[PDB]
């Protein structure tokens, strides 16, 4: 697949992701796809049933969310390994308020370069940790 | 520059930094290049004085730093934009005790290849707030 196949891939997997449904989110995942958190403070390993389940739960605290890459031209794409790299803002209306953050994303494309069948997240763990803090803090 | 190109000059710069001086922290840069953070909450910039002051001021505190690729085939490499991306150990010996984390190291090289033009640089936000907290502690 070429350049532009994988990074087509990854688009969509990020507008299904903004749906945000246990659907949504596996909608553009191959079977045996596997989630990686980045980080040994976040580290965690999501199958396809676990990232439905783990989604389930967390729209319980997220009304809705909006990630979006920030610049195309920091995108980085591997042919040989069909990997893309999005650096994306987070935005999210919560239980608790305002959600604004940054990530990083990676996918491993299918062979065929059509689906998503790794993902790795690396996310701002010291803000994550902050925004606990203010769940704990609901009355 | 080859694949192969890129990947050794991120590799040179990762053995250069293991040697941990300011010398050895530049000598794979360009004299422009600049260092980035990732994530909001540890946002920064440097170019080279203030990465050669860093290293510096970081030396008062570790007594040694290591950092290596966990896996190569982790490793992302682009060769339209140059950029190759790492998934790193570190560790060190500090005057509060262990350093121990792990980052992600992007490098975009220069159009040669053969040297760092720019740099970011991901890491535990909260693994360096507790570490920034265990030096608040005298
Ligand atoms: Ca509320
Ligand atoms: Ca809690
Ligand atoms: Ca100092
Ligand atoms: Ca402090």
């Amino acid at each position: 697949p070429t350049r532009e196949d994988l990074v087509a891939t990854a688009k969509l997997f990020i507008a299904k992701y903004n749906e945000f449904t246990p659907e949504s989110i596996i909608s553009v995942r191959t079977p045996n796809s596997v989630s990686h958190r980045l980080f040994p403070t976040r580290n965690a390993t999501r199958n396809i049933g676990e990232s439905m389940e783990a989604c389930a739960n967390a729209k319980e605290v997220f009304k809705s969310l909006t990630v979006s890459v920030i610049d195309d031209n920091d995108t980085i794409v591997d042919e040989r390994t069909r990997k893309v790299v999005f650096y994306l803002a987070s935005r999210g209306d919560t239980i608790v308020g305002e959600w604004k953050s940054e990530c990083i994303f990676i996918f491993q494309m299918s062979e065929d370069g059509k689906l998503v069948d790794r993902i790795w997240a690396g996310f701002d763990t010291a803000y994550m940790d902050e925004f606990e803090s203010r769940l704990d803090g609901i009355t």
